This record gives C-alpha cells, structure tokens and sequence, in this order.
C-alpha cells in the first residue's frame, strides 16, 4: 500500500516507518520538522531497508495535503502528526488546538477531495478522563480530559466519528495510546526530545547518560502500592507493528475502529527507574518533587480488543524497553545531529 | 467602543448591531454573506442611526481578521459567525467545524495577534446535552451534544475557556442561547432564512404570510403538558440587548463569564401557535407530525444569573415576538432584497 505517514520523522513515526517499509510497503513521510530532524531520515531508509519518500510541509496546509494524496496516489494515511506535551498545552492551548484540532482537520478535508478514504489516528488514554474503572476498555464512555492536549484528542475523535457517519465508506482507526517507550534495537534510532524530557523514560536516560542531575519523581504518596504513578508502558517497536497490522488489516473495512494500543499492565515510576537502573549498571538518580499537575494515581489497557480482533500483542517486556532505550542514549547521548 | 461583530448581517448580529449603534459605539460588521445579504445594511444604519462599517470576508481568514482588527483598532469583539442548521451538520460535518471550531479559532487567534482581548461567543443550550434538570442552570455541567452543530458549540466553549485560563487577562462571555423569535418593532428588520426553514417561527410566519400550505408540528406525543415540544423562547431584541449589556459591563473584566439568554419560562409548539394566529388574525394552519431526530422533550433557561450578575432580563412577551414577526413577515414577505 502506498501510505501517507504524518509526522512520520517524530518519535513513533519513524519506527512506523520502518516497519511499514520492512513490510514493503510505499512510505511518503510529511513532516514540518517542528519536533524531529531530517537526520533521522536516511536511517529510517538503512534500517526500512527502503527509502520513504519525505515532504517538509504541515498538516495544516490543506492544499498541500491535496497536492501530496494525489500525487503520491495515497491509499490510507497514518496520521502521527502534532503536539503532544501537555504542560505546554495549559500554556499556550490555541497552539494546541490549531495543530491538532484544525490540523487534522485540514488533512482530513484534503483526504475528501483527494478521495482517500482509509484513516489511522494517534489517539491517547487521556480521551478516558478521570477514568475509575482500570484498566480503560474501549467501550467505556469517555470521559473529560483534563489539559488542552487531552481536549484536543478527544475533540478529533469526535469528528473522525461524525466524518465517518457522514461518509460511510470510510475506515477511520482510533488507536489509543498509553506509555510508549523504548527504542529500535540497533541502537540508531530512538526518541529525541528537545530540552528538559517532559516524560518519564527520556528523563531517566538523560540523567544516566549525564544529561540530567536527578530524576525528578511527581509525587509519593499516591494510592499505589509504592506511592508513585502507575502506567502502561509499550514498546515503541509492538506499537509501531500494531500500526503495521491496523493498517493492513482495517484499509477499505467501514466503521470507527478504537483500539488501546498497550501491553495491558501497569508499572510504576520506581519500577521504571528499576529497570533502568538495571539496563544501565549503575543506579540512577532522583528525587521525590511534589505531583505532576493533572497526573492521575494509576491506569493501564484493556487491550484485549486489538488482540481478539487485529491479533495483536506486545512481546518486548519493560526490561527491553529499557535495555533498547539505555543502548539508543548511550550510542547517541545527545539524540540525532544537525 | 469599537467593536467588531462578525455575522453581523445576519439575523441575531444585526438586531444586535442597531442597538449597540444606538449607543453611540464604533462598529464593523464582518460576515462573508452566506446566509445574509446587503441589501440589510442600509436598514441597520438607518434603525442604527448610525453608519456601521462593512467589511465582506470570512472568520476563517486570519490575516483578514488581524488586519480589521488592528487597522480598525477594535477592543471588543461580538462573535455570532457560523453556521447553525442542525440537520445538515449531521450531513456536513467537516463544514461545521470548519466554520465554527476552526473559524472561532481563526478569530480569536487573530484576536491575541492584534492584542484584542474582549469576547462575546453565541453559545446555545446544546452545550447542557441531555440534562434531566430544567431548567437549565449555568453551573450544571456540560453534556453530549448530539449534531455537529451542538459538539462544535460545546468545543469553541473549552477552547475559549482554556484560552482565559492561559491568558487571564481575558475577558470572555459564554452566551447560551435559547430560542430567539421576534424581530425589530419598525417591521422592517428580522429573521430572513433561505429555502424551507428550520425554525419553528419562520415556518408558522411562512404558513401565515402564504408561503407555506400547513405547519408540521413534530410529535403530539410528548412528555408535556398539550404533548408537543416545550422550549424557551426569547425575543431578539431583548438578546440584542443583552447583548449590548454584556460587552458594556463585561469588557477589561477578566474571566469566562456564562450566562444563559433567555426568558427563563417554557411555551409550547402550540403555545406559539396560538400566539401567531391571534397575532395574525386568522387561525393558523398546522398538523400533526412524527417527531423530529434529535428533539427534547421540553427544556428551558434559568436566567437569574443574568438578572442578578448582569442586572439583565427579557421586557418582550410572547405576543411581542409573534405580533413584530408577523409585522416583518407580513411587510416584506419575500424578506430582504436581492
Ligand atoms: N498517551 C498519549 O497521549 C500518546 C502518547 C504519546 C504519543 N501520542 C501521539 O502520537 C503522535 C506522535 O507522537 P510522537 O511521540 O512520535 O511525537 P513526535 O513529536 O516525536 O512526533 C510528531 C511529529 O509530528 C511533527 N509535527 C507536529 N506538528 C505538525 C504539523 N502541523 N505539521 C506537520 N508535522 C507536524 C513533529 O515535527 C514530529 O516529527 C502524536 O499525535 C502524539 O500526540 C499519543
Ligand atoms: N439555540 C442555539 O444554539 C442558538 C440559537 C440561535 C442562534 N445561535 C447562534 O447565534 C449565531 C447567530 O445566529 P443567527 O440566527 O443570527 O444566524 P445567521 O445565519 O443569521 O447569522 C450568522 C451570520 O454569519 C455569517 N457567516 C457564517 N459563517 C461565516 C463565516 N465563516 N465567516 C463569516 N461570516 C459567516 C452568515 O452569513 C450570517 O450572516 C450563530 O453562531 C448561531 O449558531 C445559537
Ligand atoms: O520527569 C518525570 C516525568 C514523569 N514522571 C511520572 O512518570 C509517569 C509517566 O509520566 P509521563 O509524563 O512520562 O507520561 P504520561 O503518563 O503523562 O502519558 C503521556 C505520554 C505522552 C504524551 C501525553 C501523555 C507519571 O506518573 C509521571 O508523574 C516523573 O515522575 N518524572
Ligand atoms: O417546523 C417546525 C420547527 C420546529 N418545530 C418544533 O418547534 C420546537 C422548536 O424547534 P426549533 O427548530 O425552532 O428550535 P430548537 O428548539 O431546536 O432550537 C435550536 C435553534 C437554533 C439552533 C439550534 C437549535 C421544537 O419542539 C420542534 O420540534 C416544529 O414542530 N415545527
Ligand atoms: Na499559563
């Protein structure tokens, strides 16, 4: 299939891409590079074992968006492209709005005139909001999410899902992500935030490489069994080859398909910093700091869905996430080159 | 003040434009004519008794907006733009959020560009969803809207109110409103939809003026007192008033500021029926019909918040809004010019 990747150079993106390729499929990367470098590029074609085709632009480009599902003959789109730190989101939400709100929108609007019908979102666990029940099950209702970014996923949900109503030929894949950690084997490719980590893993991996004085842990006297956050971390690997899989398995299926794209078990942040500790041989620095505003106590997937019905599971435990992170840090302690 | 009312040409913006003209205030009307046309603005001016500035263009324009807003040196903004037709929303989808998530977005981007940090938004009872308690009150918490229309209402709100909480200096006014009817009392201004209408007083205004054979009440059924749809109806001039109201005491005070518009009492479909024909001078005629997607029961405002906060409430009765529809309806018949 001939696929259209939106911020397909970012994190999960490029492994994406590299999947994709490996799977033979025609990868063409859009990207405004907001969040990655064109550095990652040449390796996602080493490692595809195929070179993707990559466009600089921005989702919001409506006519850009038209341009490149002509003509590249686009068949389905995965769309990755966004913001995504919800501190900053509370900071500057129309930010968060235009990108992913009106961003999606615009790509969308392009597939209509495109006619390109097969869709895959980059959802999230936040859609559940203050969520009691855990772990989440797709068919819970959702809840109200808490910061901009939340709100602005949600809010795409809901239009794909009335999109799809009004265009009934559509297959639409609401895929929620939960934690997603870990880095390609090879060591070559992995996640690379700009400027102090707003998440957990990276912020470890800084500390252990030297980048970082001390891991900051939000808050200890949560409701869990150590007192910290509990969550479901994947592998970035598992959650590239359930895009693969998605993709493959729901082009041309009609419907809103929702799954929770996690390994359905929660870990906490000391369980993490364990792990890391463990994959790096030396254990790793923190703190205890005060709670992280809007962090919820515990949560995880319900990701039986996606295995009853795409076949689909994680196989790389947290120890590997952490291995494969601790080996992408230390090949590269400051990420890809400008 | 100078204030920038977008959708000023059509029905509610221009009631709205008049009185806040006979205040003496500077103002630029902004609407791209979709569903209005000029031929309305010499009668604003005239009923204004004074010249308002025109300006043909569309919301979702941001470098128009930031141009009018800085090159007119606008310091409040009166936000009435979109469009509102429940049922083709559900057809259209991406159109409504179009004009209306994104075309607020647009705005109120431009808004912080220019430095313009007052805002009214017509909000609608929709945001309440499906709410049990009637009748509804500010503090209840938003529900489920259930068209396009309704969602993209509920979502401006939360941008909006994400947007003061990052930029408290804001001051922003969430207007719900209800059902507005009625028109200026000169009979020479009021509601002018295209095709067959939506509304249930521009039909019995059709029925009466000889434009339509019989009135389809939707559903006799009903939870209510006579079976048929209960809701709150209010006089547009005592919304333009309101309207008037809120952005003279609202303006430089910061926060998101909720009010309901309404007359605060519930009148049935044949309340209002009844109303026109003793208005009209002949009985009305109407017949029974299934009911239609969508419809609730019977709903209507509290509006003690408004009386209280505002020192703001409806003077216009029932007869009011019928007997000056009928003046209009019964003067121009075929509405405005082309
Ligand atoms: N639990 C969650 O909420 C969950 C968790 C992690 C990631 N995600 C989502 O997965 C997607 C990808 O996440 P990631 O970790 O790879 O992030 P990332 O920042 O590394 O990837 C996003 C890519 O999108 C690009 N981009 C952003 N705005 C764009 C725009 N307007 N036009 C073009 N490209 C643009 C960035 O440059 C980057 O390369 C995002 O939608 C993110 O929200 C969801
Ligand atoms: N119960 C409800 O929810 C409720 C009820 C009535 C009105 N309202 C809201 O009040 C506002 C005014 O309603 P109205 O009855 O006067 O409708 P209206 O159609 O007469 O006025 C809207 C005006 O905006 C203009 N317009 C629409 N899209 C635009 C765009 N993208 N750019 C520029 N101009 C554009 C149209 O030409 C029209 O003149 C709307 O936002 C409507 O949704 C809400
Ligand atoms: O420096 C940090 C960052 C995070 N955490 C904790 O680790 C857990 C995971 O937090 P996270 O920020 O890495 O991810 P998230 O759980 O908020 O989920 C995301 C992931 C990507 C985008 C949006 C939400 C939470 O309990 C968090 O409080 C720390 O203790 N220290
Ligand atoms: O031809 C009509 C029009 C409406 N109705 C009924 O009249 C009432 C009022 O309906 P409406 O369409 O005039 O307004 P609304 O109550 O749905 O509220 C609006 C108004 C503008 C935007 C969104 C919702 C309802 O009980 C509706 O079922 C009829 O019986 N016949
Ligand atoms: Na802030």
């Amino acid at each position: 299939m001939r696929v259209l990747v939106t911020g397909g150079s970012g994190y999960i993106g490029s492994h994406t891409c590299v999947q994709l390729l490996q799977n033979g499929h025609d990868v063409i990367i859009l990207d405004n590079l907001c969040n990655s470098k064109r550095s990652v590029l040449p390796v996602i074609e080493r490692l595809g074992g195929k070179h993707p085709t990559f466009v600089e632009g921005d989702i919001r480009n409506e006519a850009l968006m038209t341009e490149i599902l002509h003509d590249h003959a686009i068949d389905t789109v995965i769309h990755f492209a966004g913001l995504k730190a919800v501190g900053e989101s509370v900071q500057k939400p129309l930010e968060y709005y235009d990108n992913n709100v009106n961003g999606t929108l615009r790509l969308i609007s392009a597939m209509r005139a495109a006619n390109v019908k097969n869709f895959i979102f980059s959802s999230s666990a936040t859609v559940y909001g203050d969520q009691p029940k855990i772990p989440y099950v797709e068919s819970f209702p959702t809840g109200t999410p808490q910061s901009p970014y939340g709100k602005s996923k949600l809010m795409v949900e809901q239009i794909l899902t009335d999109l799809q109503k009004a265009q009934p030929d559509w297959s639409i894949a609401l895929l929620r992500y939960f934690n997603p950690v870990g880095a390609h084997p090879s060591g070559d490719m992995g996640e690379d935030p700009q400027g102090i980590p707003n998440n957990l893993m990276p912020y470890i991996a800084q500390v252990a490489v030297g980048r970082r004085d001390s891991l900051a842990i939000f808050g200890n006297d949560y409701p869990t069994e150590d007192g910290t956050g509990v969550r479901d971390y994947i592998h970035v690997m598992d959650l590239a080859d359930g895009h693969v899989v998605a993709m493959e398995k729901l082009a041309n299926k009609p419907g809103v398909h929702i799954y929770n794209l996690g390994a359905g078990v929660g870990n906490s942040v000391l369980d993490v910093v364990n792990a890391f500790s463990k994959a790096c041989g030396k254990p790793v620095n923190y703190h205890f700091a005060p709670r992280r505003e809007g962090d919820l106590p515990a949560y995880w997937a319900d990701a039986s869905k996606a295995d009853r019905e795409l076949n689909w599971r994680v196989t790389r435990t947290l120890d590997e996430m952490a291995q494969d992170t601790w080996h992408w840090q230390s090949r590269h302690p400051q990420g890809y080159p400008d």
